[PDB]
């Protein structure tokens, strides 16, 4: 979309260069929860806030229409998503392993607040450069499959986009969620190969 500066560019081949050193080392993409922000139209909108890994959806929330993410919301919103992982993941509650999470750098995703709240879970937080959906699962993958399936739809309510969602999640293979994260190596190699630049 956007005409990336070199600082830009820097960043991002930069970024690359250390997940796809580390990566090579010893693998970590099963480890990896990842998320973000996408508005959903209908009859006005509504927030979709989505975490994710390679087993599929751990955690949504839908906001209520006009609502945004700010930073209070956002903490509020992760120390929900770990109550979920919990749930969903033994591997964690059992602390065997420790999160890896991808998120993108939104101010509310970096506030004092939330950046206390990450520490306290003790997540590993990986990097990410500005203007990169191209290296964020759920912008790659996720919603890129989710937007051409919403095209079609004319929501009624707050309600008739929930009901899709949760139909549209769960109608997704184990396979669709991992092939998403496991993608990342590859993205990670163009990205370093094009040194920053965007990619075909
Ligand atoms: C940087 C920077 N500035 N604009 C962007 C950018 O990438 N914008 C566009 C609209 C391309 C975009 N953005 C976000 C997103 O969250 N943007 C909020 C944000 C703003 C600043 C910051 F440092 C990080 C995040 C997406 O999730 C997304 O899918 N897209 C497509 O990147
Ligand atoms: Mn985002
Ligand atoms: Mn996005």
């Amino acid at each position: 979309p956007h005409e990336l500066n070199e600082r830009q560019m820097e960043r991002r081949k930069n970024t690359c260069e250390i997940l796809l050193s580390r990566y090579k080392r010893k693998s970590f993409l099963h480890r990896i929860v990842t998320g973000d922000e996408k508005w959903i139209f209908f009859v006005k909108k509504t927030m979709l806030c989505v975490w994710w890994d390679q087993s599929g959806v751990i955690y949504y929330e839908l906001l209520k229409p006009g609502e945004t993410v700010n930073a209070a919301r956002y903490q509020q919103q992760l120390i929900n998503l770990n109550r979920a992982l919990q749930r969903k993941r033994p591997e964690y509650q059992k602390r065997q392993h420790r999160v890896i999470f991808l998120h993108d750098n939104a101010p509310s995703h970096t506030a004092r607040a939330v950046r206390d709240t990450l520490e306290t879970l003790n997540w590993e937080v990986l990097p990410h450069a500005a203007y990169s959906p191209d290296l964020a699962p759920s912008d790659y993958h996720l919603f890129a499959s989710m937007g051409h399936a919403l095209a079609e739809q004319r929501f009624d309510s707050y309600e008739s986009v929930k009901k899709w969602l949760d139909e549209w999640f769960a109608a997704k293979d184990d396979e669709f969620y991992w092939r998403g994260i496991h993608k990342l190596p590859e993205r990670w190699e163009k990205c370093v190969a094009s040194d920053g630049k965007y990619f075909e």
